[PDB]
């Protein structure tokens, strides 16, 4: 139409011009780079003054072991907060979660009891109103879940067999395609969602999957709505993103706004930023080959961009705060990799992103993992190696396994869960089922002796001396049957509720209509379970019981292979264990039919050429 | 328990003591009465002073054509309001919706736009907060529906083919069994709901109907919760209803509290009070045959009871206040009838209830319909007749058709919808589909000649200067196909949403676990459609056309049989029409599988006995 023309200028025509197909875009006109870091540009006085200003707050957090500041009366949404800056006139890319830098907000939808816990712990008071609103009017995810939980699930939760269950707040391991905002503009994305909404009208009237169709429709309505609040939010910062980004600054700013909306409305742990570097590099490259921008100017926008990314915070409590234990924010950016066609996806921008670890120093948070492949440009390989040595801040993943695995070169990383083709997959974060604890309970009739609690079904402890691997596994297998039911039942409830009371509209609005859902399951204490199993069949494992007969400790006469030592008879037990569980799980009904998956253990065949 | 023990003092054993079976109770120990109104007792000075006090407010409403007063900042719930009285020292039975008599409240869950409309119309201002809460935090029924509605449905609503759709507030034609509160006490009902909740565990874990089981569980959790807030509410009025009512005053007060909770949390039109008179009469009879109470004292409690019932109000808008199309409150009480065993269910209380039309004068609101049977005691028959002549306030229904029809003697009336066996049935209020308009559109190619807009699928208007019954019906039948899909699709959406955003927890908490749901469909303009069809096949109907060849009127030449008057050649058309539609409808998928029903036209083969 009107806008498209002005801003699409120079871009090699392709499907991405007809349907939301970011992937085709990038592939159609991005510039693979084999050069080296020489072209790089250093920091800026603005960038440095800004970073130092922020650093103040960080130092304050470390020293305090608490948030700089957080709301106690405002319920965050995409548009609840006014614009907020570190230094208006100094920022090239703008946008914060609240009005003040590092000031954490209240995102009540996940659960109110958590917010109370935060207020309590960091010694402040929750505005009685906010509590009333999310107790009597708007039910929270947390509350909804616990209303449906079974006594047994609660019981498993207490013992630890099931752990890390996202039932108190954001489940989030969702990667919305934020590049869309930039590449298409809100208006185009909103019209698209209307076509999606309308495409469901036949099924609705025909009664084909009635209730699921009604749900998908309401969800899309909310997506639409969210996209609209996105413009409102951006507007508060003097920007109108209704149309597609024109220059490299808007491209970056748009993409970030899409993410800012996510970070203002949801509080999940692994809301990856996605695969952006290369995408944005087509906008930067363009403005360079035209004289509109300067390489140092570019670097500066990137520096301000990741700077914000370093600033995203979430109000937690001591336990869950990234400080003590607590999973960190996982704004992950996947870099480089190779396209299915063989060309590398490494771009100038790739170097630019890594460069931020120099310009603004080393930082873990804008968690940048490299999509490593044996065929990445050497200069790039070397640089990463250099950067890693100097900042020890980069992460890596084998692109040579994933690319061919998904048969897609546009996937992104999401922490502690399988990768996802951006905008095409939705992954329900399951937590972890502890197979180590499961094994012990199996041995002890379902009881947790170090707690004197009957967790699983009542059965007889393993009698006799010197544990017999065959018997132990027989017991362990029947117990894994039970555990599979508890675990999947929990996840079924958790995600039904999270979809109802905390639908990630702003992010789902940046996914296709029908996304592939999977129940990302996880396992805890696998190595410990494998070792214990090993010892049982390669040594004299004399159980050491007590008054009641419960295995309290274990004597091992002999030697056995340990986990992490590439020895098959253990790595085999580990593998066996995993598949046994997943096989058990996969026989059960899962909410919305998301297929159970796992990423704790991957198996494969790879040819290594020597000489 | 001790509670039950003393409370059931004298009551005949039965299944009603080991489970919630109000029906068995009543049947097991109630006293059929064949006597006459002589035992009746007149009003009380308290009752009269109270009524007059109230009458003030009524006169105020009539003269003002507006509510006495209504909240503008408080969101009503079961416990949001403090106790409220007319005269705290005079009242024998207590409880009001808000703090002040006839002061209407805000029940935001159904939809906020309606509340705004009320504030606007009766010239007052809605507290900006309440609006924010039910727009950004808690989504309303109304909003949810309109997010899913199709453009087509919208057209039907605007043209009128579909009318009275409950998408702006309470659907309500729900009869919660309020006698339970009295007969069992809250604690017993709460424990019972926890057995119901727990009975769903197996299905949940086994994945049998996963998502429906999760829903039923959350719904029961809410029922439980609601029963709990019921105590809290009653507590504010100095009462503890955790245990079963002991005397006749508590029985009445308990039952009413159950209803008060419904009227404080929901705003549907036909929330019948149920079948209470006879039930309560076993409590009154008991306290009489023991000297604890006096016949005049009894009458007084009843007078205060129905008095409250006369006071229940709901904030609406002009176009929906009782006067205009505005459906009235339908606190209906079903009286008398016969039990399956032949004994009459008419009791001394039956007369007592009718008596309130004398003691406090004639009133339409505590809509008392008599479950008439040829076998009711003559004295009673005469009295009703007398009362009707003097107050013209009684309603009647044929018990001889319903009793045998449901094969149940414990059903209750719900206005403009089929009867329901108390506590066992849930009826989704569908509105009315206008078959008259449907017929005209059929004749006119889908065009509404009045608003000049295509509503149904485009087709050619019937050709010719004279209409041919066979052709008209052929067109009418294909059009009814379309209408059936749109109507049922609308209802599907309406009730999915109403279950999500306005679940009648306090009432559903007084129903069994699994209730039979039906899509109570209705028809508008049937007589008009029948007449028109008649004329087409028994006369000469020539249509007067407009510039687009649409029939804007008709000239009839000759006489045609008219509806009402038993001429079967018109009434057969009406019947044919109804079943044609219902047959069409019943082929479609309905939400939660509620079976479509209708009560606009009943067909019955009746056997009489002469001599």
């Amino acid at each position: 139409n009107e806008k498209l023309a002005t801003a699409w200028e120079g871009f090699t025509k392709g499907d991405w011009q007809n349907e939301v197909n970011v992937r085709d875009f990038i592939q159609k006109n991005y510039t693979p780079y084999e050069g080296d870091e020489s072209f790089l540009a250093g920091a800026t006085e603005a960038t440095t003054t800004l970073w130092d200003k922020v650093m103040e707050g960080v130092k304050l957090e470390n020293r305090t072991h608490a948030p700089v500041d957080f709301d106690t009366a405002v319920a965050s949404t995409i548009t609840s907060h006014d614009a907020g800056y570190i230094n208006k006139q100094l920022e090239k890319i703008v946008g914060l979660q609240t009005e003040a830098p590092l000031k954490r907000a209240l995102i009540p939808f996940g659960g109110i009891k958590m917010i109370e816990g935060s207020c309590k712990a960091y010694n402040r008071e929750l505005d009685p109103m906010i509590k009333k609103i999310f107790t009597e009017y708007r039910k929270t995810h947390n509350q909804g879940v616990f209303d449906v939980y079974t006594p047994d699930i609660l019981r498993c939760r207490k013992s630890g067999v099931l752990t890390g269950l996202p039932d108190a707040y954001g489940r989030g391991r969702i990667i919305g395609d934020y590049r869309r905002v930039a590449l298409y503009g809100i208006d185009y994305l909103m019209k698209d969602k209307l076509a999606q909404f309308t495409s469901l009208q036949a099924d609705l009237e025909n009664g084909v999957n009635l209730e699921q169709t009604i749900r998908l429709r309401e969800e899309i309505a909310e997506q639409h709505r969210a996209l609209g609040q996105m413009k409102e939010m951006a507007a508060k910062y003097g920007y109108d993103i209704s149309g597609p980004a024109t220059n490299a600054q808007e491209a970056i700013q748009w993409t970030y706004f899409g993410y800012l909306a996510a970070v203002k409305s949801q509080n999940g742990a692994a809301m990856s930023f996605g695969r952006t570097s290369t995408f944005l590099d087509v906008y930067i490259e363009r403005d360079l080959k035209a004289g509109k921008i300067t390489e140092q100017e570019a670097q500066e926008m990137v520096d301000h961009l990741v700077m914000k990314l370093r600033m995203v915070r979430f109000l937690r409590t001591p336990e869950y705060d990234e400080l003590f234990s607590g999973d960190p924010i996982w704004a992950t950016e996947s870099i480089g990799g190779m396209g299915l066609d063989g060309r590398t996806l490494v771009t100038k921008n790739s170097f630019r992103f890594l460069n931020t670890l120099y310009t603004m120093g080393p930082s873990p948070e804008p968690n940048m993992t490299i999509l490593w492949s044996e065929k990445l440009p050497l200069n790039f390989k070397k640089f990463a190696a250099k950067v890693s040595i100097d900042t020890s801040s980069l992460q890596y993943e084998n692109d040579d396994l994933m690319r061919p695995d998904f048969n897609n070169d546009d996937y992104a990383i999401a922490c502690c869960v399988s990768p996802m083709i951006v905008g095409k997959q939705m992954q329900f974060f399951g937590a972890r089922a502890n197979l180590a604890k499961t094994m012990l309970y199996a041995i002890n009739g379902g009881v947790d002796e170090k707690l004197k609690m009957q967790v699983g079904p009542k059965s007889e402890p393993i009698k006799g001396d010197v544990l017999n691997y065959d018997e132990v596994m027989e017991r362990m297998d029947h117990f894994m049957d039970w555990l599979a039911k508890q675990y999947i039942t929990a996840l079924n409830i958790i995600h039904y509720m999270h979809d109802k009371y905390s639908y990630e509209a702003s992010l789902m609005a940046l996914h296709d209509r029908d996304v592939i859902r999977t129940m990302a399951c996880g396992i805890a204490g696998l190595s410990v379970a494998a070792d214990s199993l090993s010892a049982i069949k390669y040594a004299k494992v004399k159980p050491i019981r007590d008054e009641d007969g419960l295995a309290i400790d274990f004597e091992i006469e002999g030697e056995y292979p340990q986990f992490g030592n590439n020895d098959p008879r253990v790595d085999d037990l580990a593998v066996d264990l995993v598949e046994r569980f997943m096989k058990k799980i996969q026989k059960l009904h899962t909410y919305r039919d998301a297929i159970p998956t796992q990423s704790v253990l991957t198996i494969t065949s790879n040819v290594v050429y020597g000489k």
